[PDB]
């Protein structure tokens, strides 16, 4: 079973791309080594493809079923209901790419007669027709990136693979629903898409602390999308079947995996075909929830396999950590090469070959790490970061670059407590918005997939409700924080952060002068800038904010707007 096979057409691009850092007056600001920072293009994605495609041979044993059969007795308790096609038109963002079929996203949203009725039209053909292979466009990802060498030292462009408008809106209908409730009611605490930040931070804390003497690992799973056969897309089907469904969902979601999900034929932006996939598609609704499923139910079988003693797991798509019972240092590398041996022969080989860590601040998941700083009582306060490289990197495309996605303002809202994000992006990004007049402007950017407007005045009853009031108080961070800040610094040709401390004050004291909400910035999101802090207090505003809906699921891929 070849996850791929090709015809040797060429991935192409749609439009020019664009691989050099763009520069303008303001680049120099925040980025002196220009030449360190490049976006993936289409002129890789042969190296990519080459890594992506090879045979899965998939061996099942009794672990494997059982996990599933607790997993479905699970699934069996879910009630979900098929989406209006008005409600999953409303879902569609509306820079979505535009149909084949004669209509956009806009078109979608303002619930025209044509795309209305074109999408009933494919709603029927879905529940008529359980066989017929669905068209998709393979497209090679714009991505910025560091250049990191020894990881061959430049990346090759990611692969997106994904349908029509019209069937992206009746993947909305049939499944919306159910992978927005069915995860965490199978997986339980295990679902990573539950938590904010800070209550993955506690999740993490608490885990790590409930072992008498812990151990954690993440699993890196090389290329997971390429690894996930027809049998666990079907697995997949199966446990969704388990929902209270209406006939008529359970209709097009059988049609929906056969036709879609399980695999179809590749066609490049020119209408050219490329060749055929049988494996998961990046950009389809079910890819989030999917991929989750299928690593929580691997993992869970070879933790069993492994004998890791009191396990606790948390999953996020690929992306897996597991903290355990520790048996001893030789015990505990022993039992990790049985987990790998177990996933290996599930079909999810080991990219970076797993070890056991012992220090909690050293263990890596969905690219983060729990780190340690005090707030104004001198309190420990836990806290989630990460290598500050990726996100720098990408608010220097963005410096000089209008983007659709504002990874700056995630970056902010997500990493708040951080050192990087507090002394860096919120000096950066509110001096550029002071210049233009901006700060009123709302912006788009992605929280775990899904598409949020976000006016950028709103941070600081966003990082008060998440963080904690903690957030704009921290101070005495960790010797190995303080240390890869630094490194990332040194690399990129970022000045050091006593000039961004300078720059920060600067900043504070326009947001003050401008009043109202602008006012509420400069005190709380700078407070650390200036040497006598004031007293800070929650915010009347913050709770009148609807940020239900933020941490629920995983839309990576899923086409999913949530304004
Ligand atoms: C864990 C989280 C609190 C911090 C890291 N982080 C994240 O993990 C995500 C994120 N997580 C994640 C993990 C795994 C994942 O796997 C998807 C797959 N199909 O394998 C997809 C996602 S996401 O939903 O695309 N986004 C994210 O969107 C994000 C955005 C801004 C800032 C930080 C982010």
């Amino acid at each position: 079973s070849m996850s791929y096979t090709w015809t040797g057409a060429l991935i192409t691009p749609c439009a020019a791309e664009e691989s050099k850092l763009p520069i303008n007056a303001l680049s120099n600001s925040l980025l002196r080594h220009h030449n360190m920072v490049y976006a993936t293009t289409s002129r890789s994605a042969g190296l990519r493809q080459k890594k992506v495609t090879f045979d899965r041979l998939q061996v099942l044993d009794d672990h494997y079923r059982d996990v599933l059969k607790e997993m479905k007795a699970k699934a069996s308790t879910v009630k979900a209901k098929l989406l209006s096609v008005e409600e999953a038109c409303k879902l569609t963002p509306p820079h979505s790419a535009k149909s084949k079929f004669g209509y956009g996203a806009k078109d979608v949203r303002n619930l025209s007669s044509k795309a209305v009725n074109h999408i009933h039209s494919v709603w029927k053909d879905l529940l008529e027709d359980t066989v017929t292979p669905i068209d998709t466009t393979i497209m090679a990802k714009n991505e910025v990136f560091c250049v990191q060498p020894e990881k061959g030292g430049r990346k090759p462009a990611r692969l997106i693979v994904f349908p029509d408008l019209g069937v992206r809106v009746c993947e909305k209908m049939a499944l919306y629903d159910v992978v927005s409730t069915l995860p965490q009611v199978v997986m339980g605490s295990s679902y990573g898409f539950q938590y904010s930040p800070g209550q993955r931070v506690e999740f993490l804390v608490n885990t790590w602390k409930s072992k008498k003497n812990p151990m954690g690992f993440s699993y890196d799973t090389r290329c997971f999308d390429s690894t996930v056969t027809e049998n666990d897309i079907r697995v997949e089907e199966s446990i969704y079947q388990c929902c209270d469904l209406a006939p008529e969902a359970r209709q097009a979601i059988k049609s929906l995996t056969e036709r879609l999900y399980i695999g179809g034929p590749l066609t490049n932006s020119k209408g050219q075909n490329c060749g055929y996939r049988r494996c998961r598609a990046s950009g389809v609704l079910t890819t989030s929830c999917g991929n989750t499923l299928t690593c929580y139910l691997k993992a869970s079988a070879a933790c069993r396999a492994a004998k890791l003693q009191d396990c606790t797991m948390l999953v996020n798509g690929d992306d897996l950590v597991v903290i355990c019972e520790s048996a001893g240092t030789q015990e505990d590398a022993a039992s990790l090469r049985v987990f790998t041996e177990a996933m290996t022969r599930y079909s999810a080989p080991p990219g970076d070959p797993p070890q056991p860590e012992y220090d909690l601040e050293l263990i890596t998941s969905c690219s983060s790490n729990v780190s340690v700083a005090h707030d104004a009582s001198g309190k420990r306060v836990y806290y989630l970061t990460r290598d500050p490289t990726t996100p720098l990197a990408r608010a220097a495309w963005e410096t000089a670059r209008h983007t659709p996605v504002n990874s700056w303002l995630g970056n902010i809202i997500m990493y708040a407590p951080t050192l990087w994000a507090r002394m860096i992006l919120m000096t950066h990004f509110f001096s550029i918005l002071l210049a233009q007049e901006q700060l009123e402007k709302a912006l788009d950017c992605q929280i775990y997939g899904a598409c949020y407007s976000i006016e950028p005045l709103d941070l600081p009853q966003i990082i008060e409700r998440l963080h904690g009031l903690s957030a704009f108080s921290l101070h005495s961070y960790s010797p190995g924080e303080i240390n890869r800040v630094a490194s990332c610094l040194r690399k990129l040709g970022v000045p050091p952060l006593r000039v961004w401390r300078h720059r920060a004050r600067s900043v504070r004291a326009r947001l003050l002068s401008q009043g109202g909400r602008a006012a509420t910035c400069g005190k709380y999101l700078f407070n650390w800038a200036v040497k006598t802090k004031l007293k800070l207090t929650p915010i009347p505003a913050a709770s009148q904010l609807d940020l239900s809906g933020w941490f629920v699921a995983g839309y990576s891929g899923g086409d999913i707007y949530h304004s």
